[PDB]
């Protein structure tokens, strides 16, 4: 009965930003089943939206815990649980196994994609349905890894970005396409992104803009604009001089639209950005040197505009507070005439930089804009680390 | 499908109330993963009728419940649970995040409204259908906030009453029409009620009647008269000397329809009515002092008549074990010929009242009328605050 | 869509009894959210057969256990949750609030009775459909109390007994006829049985069966024989010498019809039969002394004949294991041509005969009848005491 | 409105074998009240696929987790949850009471069978659709026993094979043909296989395979053949000489087609194998000598080709990991041209390998076939034994 969603309408205008979800996992997590989690994100089915993750396989409080610092490991699964509830035992459906994910709902299903294996033999299950229904084998033997937030769907083709390959160097990224899970095409990057992680991506009737991590000599954002009709894509990066990467340099007065902005080599923080002309959003970290604080900046045409700067901005965390990845979603389905754009932040909690714990997990914030120009809190985790000691 | 609901019927005739739930929060919480909350209450769907109250964000058993005395920060949320369970981490549905909140269903669909936000910066975020559909920003800058009960629909119209502004003087108050969480209109309060907080408010064929608290000079209760299809409304206070705020004045022999009656400044409860001729109830604390017991009076023409005195009533809480707010719901979908008045008391435990535990939390009690003369028990929260040291 | 169940065929033929549920709710208990209940049953709807009982408003581990040998309070409720899992605080759904209850599903929808009040004020308040419908208050100012396992309806007509007044002499016992909740009618006791508690009923073609306890001069079962068409009864004990009360005399060679069999007075326990001719199974502890053991015997006969005896046997409980109510439900929705007999046992654990906890609570086994000749087991609760010191 | 389910698939072309399901279930309930388990397998639904498993009534870290290496008590049930998942007393729902079963669906219900019982008395109950519809009392009055793994139907047909007697010489196996939990049929096992216990099922268009347990002198594994539409089978072993049960002997270079290959007496483990001519492929546990590791070989012909061996493998488990019981499960309902083949492998944990600890559990790995070659992983428990002390 029900149709592919389509991508009909173009983004609301964005004044502000309101909250929209807040689950407080690491609070909760001190006296209850919350498993341990990291690389976070939110996605929407038709009547739902909830929020999804990477378990660890154990509780918080579990002796378990004790490691989780480490990215991949055969304990780790896709999970996915009601919007602003923590991530329990109980609570948290696993979509597949694996230690990197995305996962996207067409209007009739839902798609999810799960790596796993060792890093010289991983292999991606694509799962539609909640059955298995495509397997990719590893192109590179090294890491084969993806957005780790939702991917988009138009008329039923849902692209995804992976990268297999070195994370300091020159690496294999490929768009593939799929329809009901199954592999209608791929093709190799294009364009003058030079290194690509971690895509946080968005549709609107324009095709699918997704913003990604230059893990390799960027501290700007590279960008992959897709159109899921002709299932074509080229890159570049985000040419404003306000840089979003973290670490990152201090923003210069000329940015970079074809290559990596030089100062910070072999790091980086999976980002977002809504670039719509004069209605262009980017979050960064507020810190240049550490994953800590959390601000969206108007930055009118940053995507084109090498000299562009801010004229509008919000804290959503303090630069005092953890942040981690952040990324964006959208409730494709909600009604109106617009796309409202939303996006979440990872608040990690524990190592590396809380290491009297031996433990790493996070909890979620997540906003979604206004029309109206609307008065800023801040948003912690809000956890004392000093309870869990 | 479904329609939205229609107003049609008067109360049933109270002749006495009988027990419709109660949850025994704190008694298990403390063994098991129970939120800390306040400000609880009931609301019906057509199909399920659900307790509701703003979670804390923490367990009572867990470390984060010292501080919860405190009413706002960044880690409360509307919560809904099955009728009678306590809200635990495991079934409460976060409805949406802040610190001052309403809900109600309208026939089709739910709205759900929090506020969040520093005390100078807050905004409103009305939810329907579990998306946001409307944003309100502050316009008094000093804490947007609002009913902590149910609001009512007729013909998909619901309205709201919220304050912004002093809580010890001169505030403005507004009331909101929504449909589908659409800004259909607002007004300022008009009429003689002289501040206007925490509505507690029910419909029948005659309109919609919320019965509220003057924080500021009164210990009579104000009351706010609606029109759902003009969308208009008046105010005034109710008339009778039997007086239910608490703290209050004892009960004089002429009360006061028009101005708050004096004694008692700057505090308050939120507390309810029924307001329906000679089937007129009250609710208030049995004690003047402090929230502690609560009955039912039978007051006829308390609305008009300021020499009214009572002629039956109810104990519901004995003055000996503590109680809290209060708050007016019905089944507007139950079958019948009559509307079932039906109203909560929050049973407050812990802070500032039991400062041996660090923490402030509640449970519930519940009742609806009967047409029976049935006879009384009493409701206390039963926990034993020693078992918690 | 749904139309009310009518009972239209006979019992199966029983030639033994086979497992049918059992929830282990003490072992999981020990470490585990369970709630302490007593006064457990099952009762079926047309899609799902559940587990009932009164829960004392606690888990077992926690402090609030102690004194849960107590049988009336404001924290019990009737709780209902899936069949062999335990009662815990996250799947057990209130139907209502109270210390004494029924509940039955007439095709449509069920209906829940719950009693709760002072010893000299209590009232019943009828729930059709998770909405009160009707309330009864009590007409002899001691006790009013109810069957403690399922009615059973009949073209939308669900007879539940009730008894108000003393435990130890004469008291005011009336079968209300309900439907949809309403009262349709109410008579008082007629027939020969001269006390009456704590009903267990079934039905089939013929009419509703109810096997009571006779609490003060009595160890022989009354009975009472309900039209639900007519909506009148008959009643009188079971005739056999085969006494089935707890405690009780020895079994004599000659059994009474119309009046108490002598020599135990002020005590009982609840507990069921299937009288059908030839057909007839009574249930019984083994133990003439205390709630220990529980067998089933094929008595020929057992309702009319006074000198009847078994034919026939089968171990549920062996009388080294604790034991405590029974009761008669069927599924009156399986398919197939007879209505297959089931009974329950609460397995009483803790207070007064395990005296080294300071709880009382209990587990549920469940069986029902087979035409074959089953091997037999029997079915402890399997919690070692010790383990909760 | 749903159809019996038919056989008209071959098995997709297995290349290699990707992960299904996990559920870390020691991990997990080192912290979380996850029941004790073992002999788990899958089974699908139309619309989900779920773990099973025989609970303990107990949770791991409850004290009634000692001595839990015991295979048969009354404290056992079925119990299934959702895919991968750990089994916890809040999810797990109980499909029968017993300490042996199977389960299936027929493409419009469910049946599951659970045998109880003393050793010499035992019996199984057919439940259908939730619901007692037919009993089998042991015939050899020596633990009436079945497969531990998921039974298969065709057109409603549901074969079902079982042994009585004993484990260490001829014993009376049988295979009954259900449908709608009736028995059908019943027949004694004919052919070449000598011993049989815990048949590991699946289906396709040629009929029902199932490769058993032979635990008398046989290190081969016995193969029924099943026709389900006719109701008849035969017997062999697997020809091929990559013996595959455990313990076992060496592998020689000619297998036996119709008796045990001998050296190892009266043990075993429940194991499986997909055969289908030069698509064939064996599960064994890597050891020789205990339930450690496990490994798929790829050996054309097996079941007829007594000098076949392997021409492609993978690694599931490391030999340094426990492992334990396996099975087949298919997704019947999945889409496409053929039936992608699945198992499982039983992870188990505790004694009395690890007899630090006073319990046994397990955790369980699933995978299913691919078309492409992937990269293996090995999937252990990851349980680390020490923090339960
Ligand atoms: C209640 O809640 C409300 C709502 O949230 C809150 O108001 C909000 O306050 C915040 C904080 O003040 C504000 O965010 C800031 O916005 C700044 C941009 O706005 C200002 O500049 C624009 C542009 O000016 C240029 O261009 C104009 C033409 O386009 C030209 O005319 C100018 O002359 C100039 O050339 C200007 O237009 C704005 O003026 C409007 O807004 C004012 C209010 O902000 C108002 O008073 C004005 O009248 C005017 O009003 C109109 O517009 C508003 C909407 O904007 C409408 O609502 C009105 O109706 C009118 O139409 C402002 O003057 C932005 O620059 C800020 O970001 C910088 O600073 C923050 C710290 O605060 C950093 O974290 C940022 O990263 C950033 O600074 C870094 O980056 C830049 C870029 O490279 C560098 O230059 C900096 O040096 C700095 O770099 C360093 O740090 C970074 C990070 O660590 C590092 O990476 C670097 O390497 C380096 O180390 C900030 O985003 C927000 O917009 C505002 N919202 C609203 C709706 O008002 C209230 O305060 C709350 N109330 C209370 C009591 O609490
Ligand atoms: C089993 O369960 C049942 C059911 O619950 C239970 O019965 C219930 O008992 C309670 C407690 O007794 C009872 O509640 C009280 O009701 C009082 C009102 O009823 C009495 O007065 C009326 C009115 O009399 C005037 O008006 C008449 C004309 O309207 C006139 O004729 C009179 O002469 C007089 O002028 C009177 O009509 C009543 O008489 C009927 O009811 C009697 C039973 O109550 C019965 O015996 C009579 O025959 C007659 O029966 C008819 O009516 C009933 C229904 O009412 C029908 O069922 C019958 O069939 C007949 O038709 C009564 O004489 C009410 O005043 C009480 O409230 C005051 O007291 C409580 C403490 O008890 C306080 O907490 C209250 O706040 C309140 O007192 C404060 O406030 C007032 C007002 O300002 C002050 O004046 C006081 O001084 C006091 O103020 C102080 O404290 C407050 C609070 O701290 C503070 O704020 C102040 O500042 C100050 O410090 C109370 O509500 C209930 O109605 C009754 N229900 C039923 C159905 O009977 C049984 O007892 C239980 N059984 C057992 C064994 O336990
Ligand atoms: C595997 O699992 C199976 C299945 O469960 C199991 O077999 C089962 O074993 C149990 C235990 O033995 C058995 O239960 C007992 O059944 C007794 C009744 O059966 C016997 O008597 C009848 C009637 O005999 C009279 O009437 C006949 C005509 O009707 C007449 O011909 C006779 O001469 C006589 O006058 C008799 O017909 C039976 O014979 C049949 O069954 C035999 C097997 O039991 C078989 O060998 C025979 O060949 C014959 O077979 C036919 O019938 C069976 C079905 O029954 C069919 O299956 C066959 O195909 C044939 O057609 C039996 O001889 C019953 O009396 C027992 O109950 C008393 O004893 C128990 C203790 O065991 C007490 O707890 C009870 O309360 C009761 O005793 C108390 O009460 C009585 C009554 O007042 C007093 O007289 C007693 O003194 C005693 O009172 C004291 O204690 C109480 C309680 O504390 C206290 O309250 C008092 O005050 C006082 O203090 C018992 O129920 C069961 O039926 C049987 N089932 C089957 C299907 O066989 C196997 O053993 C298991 N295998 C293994 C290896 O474990
Ligand atoms: C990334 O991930 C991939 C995918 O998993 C992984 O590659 C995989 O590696 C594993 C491990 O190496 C490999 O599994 C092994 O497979 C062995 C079989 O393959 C080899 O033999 C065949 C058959 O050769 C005979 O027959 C031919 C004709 O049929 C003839 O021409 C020959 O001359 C010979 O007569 C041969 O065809 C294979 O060659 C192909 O594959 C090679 C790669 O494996 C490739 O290099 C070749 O070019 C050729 O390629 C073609 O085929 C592949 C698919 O196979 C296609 O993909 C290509 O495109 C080409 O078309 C191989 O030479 C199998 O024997 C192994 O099992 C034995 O050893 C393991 C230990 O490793 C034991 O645990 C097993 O039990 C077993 O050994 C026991 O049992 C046997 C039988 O009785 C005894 O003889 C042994 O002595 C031993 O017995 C002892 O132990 C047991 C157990 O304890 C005990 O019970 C006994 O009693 C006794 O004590 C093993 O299964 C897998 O297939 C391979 N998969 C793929 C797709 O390549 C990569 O390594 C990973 N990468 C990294 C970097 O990690
Ligand atoms: C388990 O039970 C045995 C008795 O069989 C006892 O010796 C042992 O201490 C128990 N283990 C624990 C951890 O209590
Ligand atoms: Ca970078
Ligand atoms: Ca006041
Ligand atoms: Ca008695
Ligand atoms: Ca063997």
């Amino acid at each position: 009965r029900r149709n592919f969603n389509n991508l009909t309408k173009g983004l609301c205008t964005i004044n502000s930003w309101h909250i929209y979800g807040k689950d407080n996992a690491v609070r909760i997590g001190e006296s209850s089943d919350v498993l341990v989690t990291r690389e976070p994100y939110v996605s929407c089915d038709p009547d739902e939206c909830r929020f999804y993750a990477l378990s660890q396989g154990t509780t918080i409080r579990g002796k378990h815990s004790n490691g989780t610092i480490h990215d991949r490991s055969q304990y780790r699964a896709l999970i996915s649980w009601p919007l602003s509830s923590p991530p329990t035992v109980h609570n948290s459906r696993v979509e597949c196994i694996g230690w990197s994910s995305t996962s996207c709902h067409d209007g009739k299903s839902r798609m999810s994609i799960c790596i796993s294996g060792p890093n010289n033999n991983a292999s991606a299950v694509v799962w539609y349905n909640r059955r298995p229904v495509a397997e990719i084998n590893t192109w590179a033997r090294n890491i084969l890894r993806t957005q780790e937030s939702e991917c988009v769907c138009h008329n039923g083709v849902c692209p995804v970005v992976f990268t297999d390959g070195s994370a300091t160097g020159p690496a294999d990224t490929r768009i593939y396409y799929f329809k009901e899970g199954k592999i209608l095409k791929w093709e190799s990057l294009t364009g003058t992104a030079k290194h690509i992680e971690e895509c946080s991506c968005y549709g609107e009737r324009t095709g699918i803009t997704c913003t990604c991590r230059d893990n390799w000599q960027g501290s700007n954002r590279p960008v992959i604009q897709i159109d899921p009709v002709a299932m074509t894509h080229t890159s570049q990066y985000i040419c404003s001089p306000v840089l979003t990467d973290n670490p990152r340099p201090n923003d210069p007065n000329i940015g970079k639209c074809n290559d990596p902005y030089p100062g910070n080599n072999n790091n980086g923080v999976k980002g977002f950005s809504y670039l719509d002309g004069a209605n262009t959003w980017l979050g960064r970290t507020i810190s240049t040197a550490s994953r800590s604080g959390y601000e969206m900046l108007k930055v009118p045409n940053a995507l084109t505009d090498d000299r562009s700067k801010p004229i509008q901005g919000q804290t959503i965390v303090l630069n005092a507070d953890w942040s981690g990845y952040s990324g964006s979603f959208m409730d494709y389905w909600a009604e109106g005439d617009c796309y409202r754009a939303c996006f979440y932040v990872e608040l990690i909690r524990g190592r590396p930089k809380e290491d009297k714990v031996w433990w790493t997990s996070n909890s979620i914030v997540s906003m979604c804009s206004s029309t109206e120009f609307l008065g800023q809190w801040n948003w912690p985790d809000g956890a004392k680390i000093e309870y869990f000691l």
